């Protein structure tokens, strides 16, 4: 005469990417070249209307 | 003169079985032979969040 252990189950998380998101739409990535920009600040861009 | 009965008639027996029903959708049937041997059962889940 016995007692049974019928199974052991365990979750499997599929990992999500950013850019695989729809949200990428909205913003655009750039590599860190934060250092050619002085002081952090953004640059002047002159803009003329 | 006489009197003389029409017909006899009996009634079919008709058998239903489980597997055969649309009920058997929920169910998943292992057919464990020596069950009454069988104390308890087990079914442990582990879920990593």
């Amino acid at each position: 005469k016995f007692e049974v252990l019928l199974g052991v189950y365990t979750n499997a998380i599929q990992y999500v990417r950013f850019l695989e998101t729809a949200l990428a739409v909205s913003c655009v990535n750039t590599e860190f070249k934060d250092l050619s920009r002085m002081t952090d600040g953004k640059i002047q861009f002159r803009i003329s209307v």
